[PDB]
């Protein structure tokens, strides 16, 4: 599904992931971290605490922008996501943040659904 | 308000725009025509029909960010929003495009309500 055009777009990019909370306002946070789990699954590492995990947790739904500026171009992801702090996704992220950064409070996880570009 | 470091970043990072759609879904996407109109508003110009437009006509929920990536430094501006098709901002957008990009389909006006760091 995502593929490897996508994937080298991504791996050079920052991240910036936008969410809504309860009342209807977006929130962006650039998320560092954020790489794939696999190529229909996101992962990152839930190092802040801040409006993002709140609007997974709120209501799971989410997008992700990766810009090349030196091209505008780029892809968007929709997905749905949600934050765990336990199990296999989790164990994952800690593994991963060793060496890199601490240890994450939580894991976040964005399920893939639809791959938009900058057009439009 | 805004202060000088913040229009640093407003004039030389990419305008990351999120907005919202009537079912809930967060849309999001780049403006690089976004610039202070004042210290209390941003305008851009809209030259798309796309879903960025589409939810500002919705509910004029938005927000704003900027990043420095090289000294990992931004700035969210949270705030509420409107599309304009005529009168005296999208006249003012309409002159700003001369030279820079082809006419405006509309003017996008941001009225800033608070901000965050990153």
């Amino acid at each position: 599904m995502i593929t490897q055009e996508m994937k080298d777009l991504i791996n050079n990019q920052l991240a910036m992931v936008a969410t809504v909370d309860a009342k209807g306002q977006p929130n962006i946070g650039p998320k560092r971290s954020m790489r794939l789990w696999d190529d229909k699954t996101f992962i990152y590492n839930e190092n802040t605490d801040g409006q993002t995990r709140i609007n997974i947790e709120d209501n799971g739904k989410i997008e992700i922008a990766f810009v090349d500026r030196e091209r505008l171009l780029g892809y968007r992801f929709v997905g749905t996501a949600e934050i765990q702090t336990e199990g296999a996704y989790y164990e994952a992220a800690k593994k991963w943040a060793q060496g890199r950064m601490g240890v994450p409070k939580a894991v976040g996880i964005i399920a893939v659904e639809r791959i938009f570009n900058l057009q439009s």
